[PDB]
């Protein structure tokens, strides 16, 4: 049981074991604050996240539990993994804060390591990690370049932490569809891969409405029947007021690109989420022929999400979270 020191960072009091030094605030939000640090015990650069009031509400406590459970379960080369989890509390009765620790990566996909081969390798790794995540019955929902970390040797890792999420969000989420499926993440991959191919953001909308119009300008406005699978009533009415836009031929948009990459993008960037390619299907596409290895593209061990159906109070989620903290074993 180590010694903690205190330091006021990100408008809050950080209490961390002395092994973590050189704390430097990275960013913050309503769901936590992140610092880069140096772990003197391993010699690693790490990221430390302090969850912001994790037990203020039932949903806060449940998602605190949800994140810790999820992260303790992820064992994949292309998904961020947990190096440590700690609390300064000495007992459940004073348990109020939770800290998570991962590797610090040298870069994200916005800031780059190294061609068509380099786009293939990066997108392959995203899809390899997504196949794993999706096999655990988890949807990322927030994929964007700043959530994709890359080390020196261009090994990529998916995480969840300017660069707007809206630029990469699936249209059915933008149109207020509540019942979307895992391929919302594939839409995001298509937008990311377009930007790696051309150098430019595919749909850099300045606002909610601008985003929809830029999307429809490329894929074409949907018919009424398609609208009812991807959109809520007020969004359907608005889309139906717009001039008809035809689908563009992606070959004239991604001029010069590998024709197999264009074919893959045509399968990713479709409005019909029942027609959109899955991560496992995309990994088998001929575009990735030089890296595709079904024996090295594993699924996840079964992930017990039955807690998602439990109706628990704040103190009950707090209690389960505490037990996940004190049972953690580092890799
Ligand atoms: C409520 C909820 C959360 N999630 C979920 C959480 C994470 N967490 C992290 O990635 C995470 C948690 C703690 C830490 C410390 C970090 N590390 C981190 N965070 C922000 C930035 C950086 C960073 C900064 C600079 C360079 N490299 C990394 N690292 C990640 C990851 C996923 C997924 F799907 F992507 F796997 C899902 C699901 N439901």
């Amino acid at each position: 049981r180590p010694t903690f020191y205190r330091q006021e960072l990100n408008k809050t009091i950080w209490e961390v074991p002395e092994r973590y030094q050189n704390l430097s605030p990275v960013g913050s939000g309503a769901y936590g604050s992140v610092c880069a640090a140096f772990d003197t015990k391993t010699g690693l650069r790490v990221a430390v996240k302090k969850l912001s009031r994790p037990f203020q509400s039932i949903i806060h406590a449940k998602r605190t539990y949800r994140e810790l459970r999820l992260l303790k379960h992820m064992k994949h080369e292309n998904v961020i993994g947990l190096l440590d989890v700690f609390t300064p509390a000495r007992s459940l009765e004073e348990f109020n804060d939770v800290y998570l620790v991962t590797h610090l990566m040298g870069a994200d996909l916005n800031n780059i390591c190294q061609t068509d081969d380099h786009v293939q390798f990066l997108i392959y790794q995203i899809l390899r990690g997504l196949k794993y995540i999706h096999s655990a019955d988890i949807i990322h929902r927030d994929l964007k370049p700043s959530n994709l970390a890359v080390n020196e040797d261009c090994e990529l890792k998916i995480l969840d932490f300017y660069v707007a999420t809206r630029w990469y969000r699936a249209p059915e989420i933008m149109l207020n569809w509540m019942h979307y499926n895992q391929t919302v993440d594939i839409w995001s991959v298509g937008c990311i891969m377009a930007e790696l191919l051309t150098g430019r953001t595919l749909f850099p909308g300045t606002d909610h409405i601008d985003q929809l119009k830029l999307i429809l300008r490329l894929v074409g406005t949907p018919g009424a029947e398609l609208l009812k699978k991807i959109s809520s009533e007020s969004a359907r009415n608005y889309i139906q007021s717009l001039t008809q836009m035809p689908k563009m031929n992606f070959a004239n948009v991604f001029i010069g690109a590998n024709p197999l990459a264009v074919d893959l993008l045509e399968k990713m960037l479709v409005l019909d989420s029942d027609k959109r390619i899955t991560a496992a299907q995309a990994l088998a596409h001929a575009y990735f022929a030089q890296y595709h290895d079904p024996d090295d593209e594993p699924v996840a061990d079964p992930y017990d999400q039955s807690f998602e159906s439990r109706d628990l109070l704040i103190d009950e989620w707090k209690s389960l979270t505490y037990d996940e903290v004190i049972s953690f074993v580092p890799p």
